[PDB]
């Protein structure tokens, strides 16, 4: 056919690629991988954002993604500090989730806390979460060389 | 795929037996192997502490190793800076290095550049320059469970 067809054509073969990919990742379960998929979606700047898509990754834990209106947000991490500093729904998650989510903000130079979420993840995230921050950081460095 | 992120698992699931597999780790090339096994001895009577362990990791790398004076560094990282802030030794390796160090250095929450070395790494380490990252945490936090 035309040529805006060949266009149309490879984006959902190059999309139908990076799903098979996206099958590979460590996942905490296979809900995590759903509400992943799901996060994808709604955030349509994830598709070329490699920031957008690892925040949907955090998003999608489901001790997150259950405990937070996720979809309620214009940005992925909005929800998490204020003026005020962070907010009683970041409060309402685990400590290891905490640094988790300080550490994707910290990737924009966003820094929440002091120590880091950096420095505090890599005093104390026990094997589960080092897999999630793994996979989180192949995410956000998808374009490296 | 996940090959390396699992094999980063199986290395903290048994790192009571680490010594034994430390040609296992994944290394740049057969000089970063060498002089971290070296180094490992050098400073042998403090990497029973993971920090240290991880530093000579880094120490270890062939552009670092081969431009820092080690018989005049206390600890791993002493060459690093003073009280005169950053050292001409620090400054002069690569940017991607140096941010490696700093990202090292902000584990014991030592922070020297703005924005973090972890935060510049996310937006510019390679792919070699991501798996020794990677390798690094995974001794870093070879306790974890």
């Amino acid at each position: 056919g035309s040529h805006m067809f060949n266009m149309l054509e490879q984006q959902i073969i190059h999309s139908q690629d990076m799903a098979h990919f996206r099958s590979e990742f460590f996942y905490v379960n296979h809900e995590h991988r759903e509400n992943y998929e799901a996060l994808l979606i709604y955030y349509k700047n994830s598709i070329d954002n490699p920031i957008v898509d690892g925040a949907c990754y955090i998003l999608a834990l489901p001790e997150i993604f259950n405990s937070v209106d996720v979809f309620e947000s214009e940005l992925p991490f909005s929800w998490v500090y204020d003026e005020n500093g962070i907010t009683e729904t970041m409060k309402s998650l685990s400590i290891p989730l905490q640094y988790l989510v300080a550490a994707a903000l910290e990737v924009t130079d966003v820094n929440i806390f002091k120590p880091s979420g950096f420095t505090m993840g890599m005093n104390n995230w026990n094997i589960a979460q080092m897999r999630i921050f793994w996979q989180y950081t192949a995410i956000i460095r998808k374009e490296a060389l």
